[PDB]
């Protein structure tokens, strides 16, 4: 029994959810 | 019985949910 | 028995549910 | 026995569900 | 019986939620 | 002009993809 | 003009791709 | 022009990809 | 114009990816 | 024009990637 572990490049560019732009703005952007 | 684990290149690049542009508010952008 | 994992490019480039864009606002955009 | 795994390109371009936009607004746009 | 572990390049590049732009405010910018 | 949002309940009980069972193993399970 | 926002209970009970039960396992389980 | 945001319960209850179970492994469990 | 945020409750429960599970171990857990 | 924030109960029980289990290992118990 043996246990090696070779992962490379794991990555997760995670940005997932809500975002809030309410009221009197007109923006050139794009918000995390 | 051995366990080599070789993972290249993961990636979630997950923007998923709910996205609030609510008023009064003209916007060139993408938000997350 | 033998166990290897050789996984090359995993991906979910999720962008699923509910936008609210809601009121007096022409949007140029795409929000998640 | 063994168990070799070699899973390339895994993707689901996932942009499902419900997509609210709601009053007054003439939106050039693709909301997700 | 052995334990030998090789990662390389663990990576989560996250940015994911809330993101609170509010009022009178015209925003070149991108917010986490 | 209003613009009133009100949403309860909402869902996405999602398991949708590609399951991986392979050899050698009587499972009594199931996996997401 | 005006915008109000009253969402409630918003889920997402994801579980969603590949699940990786590979070699010589009997499982009792259920993996995400 | 009013902004007001009234948000209750927002949730993801996310467990979504890939799991590993691989060897000689009998497994009474649920791994994320 | 006017900008007034009350939100309650924001929760994501994130238990998302790969878990690795790999040899010679009968496992009574839940591993994140 | 005014901004005023009122945020309570903001919430992110974060436990989302990878898990190492290895080897000749029987463990109760639930890893971040």
């Amino acid at each position: 029994t043996c246990a090696t572990q070779r992962l490379a490049n794991f990555l997760v560019h995670s940005s997932n959810n809500f975002g809030a732009i309410l009221s009197s703005t007109n923006v050139g952007s794009n918000t995390y």
